[PDB]
């Protein structure tokens, strides 16, 4: 019913008193927090202020409680303003949201203290020294492993065996670690569904079903072999670009079944574009579409071996278009996945 | 005659009443409707509103009609600012014009019910669970051609042939989707400029053709056998990316005449600059300039098989400027299309 | 010394008398074309226009001539409110060469009437109907020649020869062309300093001189042969994106040094830092470092044919750094070259 | 406690005393350079100015010193009303900071005259006709001794010696100006922590050693004979480009170790993935994960030679997704280091 003109230096806003009576927590809702401001000889709230930058206020006020930063005031001039005018944690975790950078999750730290200093002493490496010579012990514990798993494989070489009793203590050094993590955890609930030790679940499981086999078929011996591999992911802990991939082929998801999917277009195209051209020719290369396929996926990526190309002048026209549509087509959903890590990187710094 | 001043929120406008009255069915243009919010006191049409949107309303009373969105207010504000004001559906439609993604089309349903049933069955698979069985159903029978159309052509295979059966089946049921989307259809005259149909047309044509022919010459032994892969587009009806590369590859079509017509130069001037570079060398690979252009065109996309390279001092140079030609000329034309392609896909979503 | 307020629908400006004394042949310099909107009431100069714009207007007022519009008001708007003002035709090229796009070239006509009738008839294909036929025969023309240069080469082939007299054709269509144009001109002064022709010449005089001398060396038998091959940049007349093209490779002239720069030291650097790698080994295929230049060249713009690959533990693991180093080189001043081309081609369109 | 109106053409500011008292040596600070703008008919101090602009320096008053540009006026109209205001240069500095290219560094100039001179010879070619002299003398000297480093090693080839005596002039030249340069400098202490210099006593060491080894091991016949390639890099003195890219890869540090820790996690998971599905195959070219590294490095990178690929229909499955992968990786970090290289590369012109 009354009017509320408040002069920020010269620029004058007139509001209802419903307006502002919405939250009576804020330094314009209280009429006594307010009153010091009042200037009787022109009845208006006297401020020297950002001017910009309370016009958002006033639409917060006028708008039951919606923030939206206008891009004149920048952002530490408009967070200064916001805190000003004390519109509270809740409106600032709001406006936090809007412009991004959701950072408001806190670790949980455990309930105890001893366990808790387990806890500070495994995880976060800059908590203590100690905590770091652990975590750069169990950098060149896994360093060792990969070097172990790719140097077995030698023609040269393949429980006396020197590569096993290093395999074992490497294995023995993540169980530890495993172990120590899962007891000393503030929550089982909230540690099992966590990607980072599934990995260290998958990168030990394959050793002691090995040894459970061999103490007690051909699929334990190639896919389990090969899953053992997967201790280059345990390298992402201890690493932070690794985190930013992971994030970034998690949220970039669909376009990379567009790559993918417009591979096996083009592949399927191509190739039967470039069998059909050379079947009457007896010194061709593709002996049917499905062989083509190796053509046309190392061709639209440009890798091209040269083990396998065109010999007609109709299947060397098709290898010249197919060239062109692999630049097009994987090269129109990578921009994509590129903006993505680019978010996923530039927020964290 | 009469200045109307309009007090968004102190933020006084001051107006002629025929800059009103060109609109009588808006808020300001009917006298009775902003009545209510007329102020005797100052005479002023007090307003509690958002002040930088105002400013457009009060240009488009006084441009005729032209409504530009001015980027200091965002989207979601000048949203609600112009329906407070009810400047009406065709105002928010102009804007919806002016700002893209223009979302004004409807899906025309067929005049009656029983046909409009079978059309929300077999389109719109999100309609019902048995439009949703349809069109997964239909999906993998055009997986089973795609194989049955690859796999034919193995050198162990090539009618009481297996393939020929698969291949009867993928048919009729081709046949039988197109006849219920032509018959039960709105309006033949609509149906019939329709791309995604003329696809499925295409890929029916041939098996027809070929039963015709041997139930009762070289074309239609290789070319109609070729048009016969016509069936991976339309895997485009039941896929959401594909249809945005279609639209990508139709909107920008002028940028791939470019990439087409900078290939075509860049062969024909270092295919020409490389083979009379190597004509006196009894070694070389290149007999005639015609028979550079299978080198310049896969060293300029530089996929580089290897089949083909050049063998002196001189064809060496042409062939260190031809790979960063080709890099230069491919991705100057590029980049056009990737942007075309990323405003078509990020429309949608 | 007299103060004129100017309310612009409630938003005053105060400006002095001697500030729009600058310049009187605008609409608010002489006092009878601003003295229809004085308004005695509240002695300010009422005008209904946009807001967000007369600011810069103003400022123009106050700064002797500079005009430079505001971000905020779009650009239709402020062409509007520039009219509006009058600030004249001076004022509107000045703030088009502010914003860009610079069209206020006028191609100057042939002083007399028969000969700009030719040049009508020649230039500018869409003038008329004839002239659209010529610039399309010399188009066919034009084809026809590269189509008998490129196809006179080969090996089955090489004055009753068809294609010398395919040859004397072609040449007789461009000297007549040249010959009209170069006569028919409004300036010979103004057509000497023009690429376009230039190019013209070059492609014609190689033909005039190899009968010449055979009429009447090695030379002139590789060389002039090479030049003949300029022809398909007399494919640049006819054409819109070669234009835009040659104007890319004319603006970003410093950013292809570096590309050839960075070429040239990465070669130095790698095929030095292979060829000492491998000098022990007797299998090697780099003899000495110049040698070398030719593996560095296809290794950095990531062709590589495998004619010429290391082959050592030491010479892998260079050709491992040469790839990643031709990918950040070659792609470091190639985005400039791009961003100059997007330039040039969305300002005509 | 008094309230100064300022008036910008209408647009009233008011500020208290205590705001502008902050700065006693500003145009609003000091009372008597301000009087001359006071009015007395409405108390206001009558400014003609950009209006715009004057908001940021209120803001500036009112925040102690806190300067920040506003986006809608440009960087010419605000650098010009910041000079007006007279805010000082530290203002300007400020300013300078914020907006980004703080070209505040001045050279020294040594002490006296005599060596000031010998510096601006040997320095700044553009200072003098015989500074540019010798500034292109000794490029030509550094193009000789590559030439003379790149030569040496042909196979025709390898004191009488006339390239022993070539170099020998190169690295007396080169003595001679960096004995100039560092005797006649205005500081050793900051002469010695300069890249541009460390790379001169490199490129010159190798030969004095060799000299004191051959006038007086493996390690000094081949790690020194590379090492005597560092030459390429004295080429950056001289040169514009090559110092843009060293403050590239510098800048950019952290995304050449994620490029590189992406190859190697991607050569460890795929060619891994590649042996382990060659295993049985006799015709398979991996014999151990450690060789399939030299795979994948150049299927990653699309360079792909072709003397080593897979041959399973297992191996070629990786294969198809070795190159996308390789496609996705090295090109999620090299858009950092292109708009790094942007970044510094446009700062300077
Ligand atoms: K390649
Ligand atoms: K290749
Ligand atoms: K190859
Ligand atoms: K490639």
């Amino acid at each position: 019913g009354e009017r509320v003109v408040i002069n920020i230096s010269g620029l004058r806003f007139e509001t209802q008193l419903k307006t502002l009576c919405q939250f009576p927590e804020t330094l314009l809702g209280d009429p006594k927090r307010r009153m010091r401001y009042f200037d009787p000889l022109r009845n208006e709230y006297f401020f020297d202020r950002n001017r910009p930058s309370f016009d958002a206020i006033l639409y917060y006020y006028q708008s039951g409680g919606r923030i939206r930063r206008p891009v004149n005031v920048p952002i530490d001039i408009f967070s200064e303003e916001i805190r000003f005018y004390q519109l509270g944690e809740e409106a600032m975790e709001k406006f936090r949201e809007d412009e991004g950078f959701l950072r408001e999750e806190e670790r949980p730290l455990p309930r105890r203290d001893f366990q808790r200093q387990v806890w500070l002493l495994f995880e976060y490496p800059e908590s203590s020294g100690p905590a770091r010579g652990i975590a750069i012990v169990s950098v060149l514990v896994i360093l060792i492993s990969i070097v172990i798993f790719c140097l077995e494989t030698l023609p040269e070489f393949r429980f006396s065996d020197p590569f096993f009793v290093v395999e074992t203590l490497c294995i023995i050094w993540f169980s530890f670690e495993l172990l120590v993590r899962f007891f000393a955890c503030p929550s089982k609930a909230t540690f099992s569904r966590n990607i980072m030790n599934l990995i260290d679940i998958v990168a030990i499981i394959p050793y002691f079903i090995t040894l459970g086999t061999e103490l007690a078929s051909l699929a334990i011996l190639r896919v389990i072999r090969l899953v053992r591999v997967f201790r280059i992911f345990k390298l992402s802990r201890h690493s932070k670009g690794l985190q930013i991939l992971g994030q970034t082929l998690k949220a970039s998801m669909r376009e990379l079944g567009l790559l993918i999917f417009f591979l096996f277009i083009g592949v399927i195209l191509f190739s039967s574009a470039v069998y059909f051209a050379e079947a009457d020719d007896p010194t061709s290369h593709f002996s049917s579409i499905p062989d083509a396929f190796w053509w046309a996926v190392v061709t639209m990526t440009t890798v091209g071996y040269g083990d396998m190309h065109p010999v007609t002048i109709g299947g060397k026209i098709v290898g010249s278009l197919c060239a062109i549509a692999g630049v097009l087509t994987i090269a129109l959903p990578v921009p994509v996945i590129v903006s993505n890590f680019n978010y996923f990187y530039h927020r964290e710094t």
